[PDB]
């Protein structure tokens, strides 16, 4: 039964885009629908934010503020400092602009979406110590994100996401392959790499960084670029976030809210060596992480970082173990679901046979009732006991 009336909103990873770009094609459903047309065409409402996909969590966090709230999104003067990139992005009206006035959400993210939501919470409850005290010192203005006492995240879903980091980031050629990567979801989109487009498609979002596409500029010839910027090269990136030691630097200060639900939902879609002990792609996983992805991270051990058997059972790009909550550099709680929510800590909802692309419809797989995923998720969020 129906407890709130928290409106949902759906959150990408290090590849995703907005509604109208990809022509339409959609992240969250891709060949299967559209996800969140489902939800609102059955009674639960459901938006879609869209922020940068290789950008640090910490970003996608501000960016996602304030395309909730509404204003122009502001990265902290501190931070901007430090990174080197500018501290005001790009100015929205707001989503949801009650949030400022006692709506709530429920937030489901998919990959790193859900280091991107986490943080989010982690801000708007506690803001940020350091923000406040350059803002002081420097005397310049301070984004009410970094204030604290801001409560507006009922609950976070988690999908397949690398909480502990992935170690597909410790490939030898990860930059190439990560780059081939995202030019074959461009491809399951129907969007060729090598074409001239004029029109935006798939906008990367780097104001801050003052990276753009130019019109005619075909991905490939965009991503030789991104490789070699800052994006790629900072510590201020996905790329860094997304690293098995990145996420564990996330963890240290990213925690668990005593007033949101949290939820978390693993995926894999392998099979063990029953001689080596390595994990091995399943028939039908999308066939880019099958090649490419799979077969390195269901094989590579590194006892410095503590990536031992427990590690290579993956979705073909996150390893399963680090999905159902951060554990490295974490005081969280992570408990079993037993048929009741809790809030404040990870409510375990256990693992499925689905790969990281299939689970958000982006590659198919016709035995798995991606509809029916959805809204069962849905009813359970608007279940929640405020
Ligand atoms: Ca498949
Ligand atoms: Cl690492
Ligand atoms: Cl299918
Ligand atoms: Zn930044």
């Amino acid at each position: 039964s129906r407890a709130n009336d928290a409106p949902i909103v759906l959150l990408h990873g290090f590849t995703g885009w907005g509604r109208e770009e990809m022509f339409g094609f959609k992240y969250w459903g891709g060949v299967r629908g559209d996800i969140e047309q489902w939800l609102n065409d059955n009674g639960y409402r459901t938006y879609t934010l869209a922020v940068g996909p290789l950008s640090s969590n910490w970003d996608r966090a501000c960016e996602a503020y304030a395309q909730l709230v509404g204003g122009t999104v502001d990265y902290g003067a501190a931070h901007a400092a430090k990174h080197g990139h500018a501290r005001f992005g790009r100015t929205y009206l707001g989503l949801l602009p009650e949030l400022k006035r006692g709506g709530r959400i429920h937030i489901i993210a998919h990959s790193q979406g859900g280091q991107t939501a986490r943080m989010l919470v982690s801000l708007l409850e506690n803001g940020s110590q350091e923000e406040r005290e350059y803002a002081k010192a420097h005397n310049v203005s301070l984004s009410p994100l970094f204030e604290g006492g801001h409560h507006f995240v009922l609950s976070v879903t988690t999908i397949a996401t690398p909480h502990d980091g992935t170690t597909l980031v410790n490939m030898v050629d990860f930059t190439d392959r990560f780059f081939d990567l995202q030019k074959a979801v461009l491809e399951a989109a129907a969007v060729a790499s090598n074409v001239p487009y004029t029109s935006q498609v798939y906008d990367f979002k780097l104001d801050q960084w003052g990276l753009r596409r130019q019109p005619g500029e075909s991905f490939d010839h965009y991503f030789e670029r991104l490789k070699r910027s800052p994006v790629w090269t900072s510590t201020d990136t996905a790329r860094y976030d997304l690293s098995v030691s990145g996420a564990e630097k996330l963890n240290q200060w990213v925690q668990a809210s005593p007033n949101t639900y949290y939820l978390s939902f693993a995926t894999e879609r392998t099979y063990r060596g029953a001689l080596t002990g390595n994990y091995y792609p399943e028939l039908g996983m999308n066939a880019f992480s099958a090649v490419v992805c799979a077969p390195f991270l269901g094989s590579y051990r590194n006892p410095t970082l503590g990536i031992d058997d427990r590690w290579l059972e993956n979705d073909g790009i996150v390893n399963t173990v680090s999905m159902n909550g951060p554990k490295r550099g974490s005081s969280d709680r992570i408990v079993p679901y037993d048929g009741a929510l809790k809030k404040g800590v990870w409510n375990d909802m256990g693992t499925y046979n689905v790969d990281h692309l299939e689970i958000i419809g982006v590659d198919p797989n016709p035995s798995f009732d991606i509809r029916a995923f959805y809204l069962r998720l849905a009813e359970q969020l608007a279940s929640l006991q405020p």
